[PDB]
């Protein structure tokens, strides 16, 4: 079953029950590429932004109250997720997001028609707007919400789990490893204090990009000049959005031309996500190597079972690879704007929103189902600390580097302890007493735990 | 929702679900992306399980009634009848063990409906490991995507560009180097260049097939083939080749390399990334040639596909070139993810397979679909502004050089300067300056300024 | 021809005139890979750091004044660039930079020997140090100096050149272009205000990474515990470095383990550089397209002649490609640390310092030799503004989008102006007077400058 | 010191146009590499030869160019190319640099040459610079990289053979797995390198395509119609590089650099394989006492300035750092490759720098890795076999004799008492009528399990 709809290019056959109209149906036929459309968070931001625009147009007396009420009601239904099946357009559509903007306009007009209100998708639902300012605004609203309300709390949860282990394992001495080779002692707590700082630095990196990620193009209309919008449209809409979302990070753009010609805020934010992926790869790799074996590996810690494969470190490192790939796609799209508009917005939006979701979800899972339940093999870790030939290092000031190197070489060759080799080489005397040797070779004291 | 009793405890599974306890545990363990295996991956897993059951039956290791049940169930999966029965996230255990168990459980639940009891591990996973099966299904899917879908889509795009190269063989225009006016070319010569880039793309995909088609099946847990028949891999591949017609599928040259690394996926992604680079150039040139109507280059007219703007009435945009360049960006990004996963294998197993499979199979799908749309909805309907193109070519200071031997460097530069000033052709400027005479006839001038001859 | 030197692995033949010793010579033979060694800025930071360590060891009474004076004098000579030919080790060496650290120790010992002072490269010149804290410290000193003293001033120069054009061309009306297609009017000044903001945002992005790029590992020694160093070594050395360089951005690391196990500060900083490269690509591309033709292109502006091919926009876009490549190498190395040490430091250092240098140098050249001298084709730009059928857009509130679309389509088909098509379609009346039509279709007023 | 033409250094063989490019592009401070300069010399000599053959260039002028160009190709004037890599995107500046240096060399021999009219006869920079880039890249692949990879392959294959029976436990997900041999693992690494050589050989049909003869836009205007085929014939005869050919399509050959992007993909895959091989080797060599200690790498230098006697896996570290650089260079190459416009891709100097560096780094590090690391590796045979014989993963073949429950009990006790599975079976008194000592040694034969 089908019905006839029309646009300025002509008549289009639209499925009888569909709430979208002619322009969405053209886009369905023009872009069957990935088979995936906008995400729930994108549809929510478009619905929120359409409702805020109707409210401001109503406040400025440009749109009749009956029409504004119809738009606001329909836009609220869309934002709440009651019509996600009415957004069938592929991500890989026209680069401005024109087709998804018209999808929102057409669906609102159809919802309002059911309520007995006639709205023109362009003249009423899109009053004072363009896709050029609306689609990147909805993208930056979704990205800012993902960063502030989801990713930062997830990272804070992971930071707190790592910090709890840094405290619990403060004196769990082990051998440090540099270049994968036996080094001087460290504590498992000190290593986890390093992982915790990497995550805290990640939170700082996300926060540092919010002044530009939260910049919205709304009000710039077609090219940034604000033509066909009231001069204070942007400031008024952003105030409505801040009041409704509670996201004080949302702001009008510093420059209305930069806000539409470029998507540099998304490139910057993806760089912060890419850095988080890089830190997470190091943390997850160290954790699966510490849990490796038991017989053929390091067997330093035991990971919670979900013979235990390190499944959450594998999920983490796979997510990090995806974030790195997504980051390359975002920068490629970001560089290729032309004149008044960057036309890679739907692709850049897919990738940045995906990177926020993956990092948010895998960070919470890693914290709760892997980090929280880790157990240390305390006796084995102490034995490893004591067996490194590099424990000879604190003797450098007493016997010199060259003699200390001869001690380590001989201890390994003769299968003797460093302490015994120092004694055997006749190094005990005025420069090093037996009591000093024993103080210097104490592995926990050698870790200099705070 | 029905309740299933496992070795650890109790677990609730949706009533209409054909998966069982192990899949439901993986659903609860990995809520990361909310996206599971794609249709092509599910099909390849179904194909592989059917071929394994066939070989276990042939070798007398599996009872014929059990083998027939697996084959019938696996054919339903390969036919795309159960794409809603694979709920596990892409971001799972790196070997793809969870998706391998999902396939075994779904097959057992399908066979149970037919009144045959199957053990997911002992029967459906007989002679197999996930470490050899999941990368095998990935390489089957990738080989099928290359041979049966991408190469024909690129061939369609090549033929559309080559048709324009022929139709516009004599459509002379000015060349552009560094974006500046250059000596004449034809639009057909430019489109012959684009057709060659796509032909080279097909050659690049064909070049990776000897290694993309290598399958790990039979190598079991670490590549040694322990707990599998010694000829399990050769027999399974022979069945797969006979059923699918994919002659590129083969047992791996080295069973350890085939599980420790996924270098064939990295190589194939390189070919897709080069195609994305070529398509970026072709699409960018096309949208620039179609720019306007009055403030751009206006060399060609693209077919109108939809209204261009919600605010600027009557505007129409190059939407298919934009979809092509956005797909290319995605392929470049997917390619970086694939290489990252490929480098980070350890010892006997590379544990980035589900992420690498997602990315390479998506790149194949996006390129296939956008190349066909680009050919059909854009290239096929392009029209050239022939008179405009020839007039610019005939007005170019770049074509004064053949006058030098008749009127001199200084007068040819004066002709070039006046033509630009009066917006006239070089030919009319020569006539206006009264240069036609004994030294230069009108016939000699038209030979010297023959722009189509200059394009060769 | 050669002399014998030794280390804990044995005797090594070293060129007779070379100031380096056994361990540098082993590294010369182990790593002939790229044929390129440390840059002048890296050798300067290593020399500065070695001198600061000797000063603090002397202040704490751990190193005799004669030996400390000899190290400080030799380290100053190295920092000033008097011995760069004595640093022959490849960039692609052991991942901690052990070989370049021993190169600095050995060269200082040889310089001091000429002055009659015997120094042991490990026991004296490397007292309280490790390559694990020294090489990333020297890298982060060089990177912070590159950002603060070179890149930010270069970007400010480019910002000021772009801003000057935004002001000079404030009312130079032209047609906006979206999707490469005719759009509504803009001014050339407005577009350049956009480019200027991209560069200002780039400066903000660099400044935002300085709290972590300026973090130094110095004092953490082998693994971050500070073993074999005084407990306040790092704080004391950083104070000396801040006093000598004037770089208040240099600080002790928040966590000594993170500072050696990872190089996330360099990954973060490279992300800022990559974003600058992305902005520069857009600016340079718009500028070469505006100068394209003349006959076959847009012919909006004239670029200054230097070799007119847009040679500086080509240099800019090539540098941006290199920064994007370098950024991928840096992130790859950054992710692959293990346990107490990330062993990709010499590769990450090469790439980040190169990205800072290329962006600094190409930004100054682009500002001075391209942007400053641009000239606008004012009459042609006005004609372009007036010819876009999208100038029908301000009539949407009077005649509606659908009728405005019919106007644009008819004006293009009949080769008529939008004004004439509105008149011809009989749209003048109560909803639109001729005086309103003329106010709405004025292209400069339409740009809302 | 300085000479005027603009001031040019006295000992410089370049002239005014090169000096202007020096002043115009102070960006990186690095110019053309030796291989690029050589390819430009080869190309200019071959062009002069063909112009002479076709009677377009006087023999005295042609002989002067050929002699000068051979000096450049022989690497006698690598200090005469001062122009930055980051120059005009066509490489016009470096093309003029070559023409001016040739004219200054010929002037010393008493022959006057016009850099443009004689040395650049029948040419454009738009066809010559990418031609010299593809010659250099083809030579780097065929004459240097493939032989270096073959050396590395042969070193890994020698270890695959020497350690054919060195049984050890496999590792999957970093966890204990069924037995393998160190020779089987090294056979996998050798295959990765052999597949790397196949990948490089697969890109040669397109890497070797040359634009020469296409002139400014690919039409061949102002060149003889057979200029390209004649120049390539001379280049192939002189160099022996049979992979060099005229391009399939003259427009694609100048509008795009897709052959460089394809070749960089092959180098990036080699970097990915080398990362896996080098990481496994440094992990197998980890220790001496807190790591895996499966193998011993040859000592190449003292490991630490502070930890005495420590020795590190420096060659694997150089290999993984080169791989990171190749990945980065590959992203820069693809970026440049996509951004051509109409008749010319203007990212050639940047793409050439990156691809030629990737070839050089991979060549040099593969030879060092083979010679200074792989060749001298030693296996800890007894340690490897003891761990394999103590693995719970080898109890599965006991199931048919003693049952799943008793085999798991054997596995649990072996781990508890740090004994082999064999000794644990004997200690639990499982040897009898059901299971003889001969049957037990057949069931627990770890080398047979590795097949």
């Amino acid at each position: 079953n089908y019905r006839i709809e029309h646009d300025t290019m002509g008549e289009v056959r639209v499925p009888a029950k569909a709430l979208w109209r002619a322009q969405t149906q053209r886009a369905v036929e023009n872009f069957p590429i990935s088979g995936r459309g906008l995400e729930r968070t994108q549809i929510r931001a478009l619905g929120l932004l359409k409702g805020a625009c109707a409210q401001v147009n109503s406040d400025l007396g440009l749109l009749a109250p009956e029409k504004a009420d119809a738009i606001i009601a329909a836009a609220a239904e869309i934002a709440d997720g009651q019509h996600d099946d009415q957004f069938p357009i592929d991500v890989f559509q026209t680069g401005s997001g024109t087709s998804s903007n018209m999808n929102t306009n057409e669906v609102i007009a159809s919802i309002a028609a059911k309520g007995g209100v006639t709205l023109h998708p362009n003249d009423d639902v899109n009053m004072s707007q363009s896709s050029n300012d609306t689609f990147p605004t909805a993208t930056h609203i979704a990205a800012t919400e993902a960063a502030v309300a989801h990713l930062i709390p997830a990272l804070q949860q992971l930071h707190d789990a790592l910090a709890a282990k840094a405290l619990d394992w403060h004196t769990v001495v082990k051998s440090g490893r540099t270049h994968l080779m036996d080094a001087v002692p460290v504590t498992l707590g000190q290593e986890f204090s390093g992982y915790a700082r990497q995550i805290e630095a990640g939170i700082e990196r996300v926060r540092a990009c919010l002044p530009r990620l939260g910049e919205l193009a709304i009000g710039g209309t077609a090219v940034g000049t604000g033509l066909n919008a009231p001069d204070d449209f942007g400031v008024r809409v952003v105030a409505v959005l801040v009041a409704q979302t509670g996201l004080s990070e949302l702001r009008t753009a510093a420059n209305s031309f930069e806000a539409q010609a470029a998507r540099d805020g998304l490139v910057e934010a993806s760089g912060a996500l890419r850095t988080i992926a890089v830190s997470l790869t190091k943390i997850a790799n160290d954790i699966r190597w510490m849990g490796s074996g038991p017989l053929t590996g390091l067997a330093e810690i035991q990971l919670p079972d979900l013979k235990v494969n390190p499944v959450l470190p594998e999920a983490v490192t796979q997510v990090a690879a995806q974030v790195i790939g997504n980051d390359a796609a975002i920068a490629w799209g970001g560089a290729n704007g032309a004149f008044e508009l960057n036309v890679y917005i739907p692709m850049m939006a897919r990738n940045i929103l995906e990177s926020f979701k993956l990092l948010t979800n895998v960070s919470r899972l890693f914290a709760q189902r892997c980090i929280a339940g880790l157990t240390a093999n305390v006796e084995h870790l102490r034995r490893l600390a004591e067996s490194s030939p590099s424990i000879v290092t604190p003797l450098n000031s007493a016997i010199g580097y060259e003699e200390a190197a001869a001690v380590a070489k001989q201890a390994l060759k003769e299968r003797k302890t460093i302490r015994q080799t120092v004694i055997d080489r006749g190094l005990i005397g005025d420069r090093l007493s037996i009591e000093d040797l024993d103080r210097r070779l104490d592995v926990l004291a050698m870790a200099k735990a705070e």
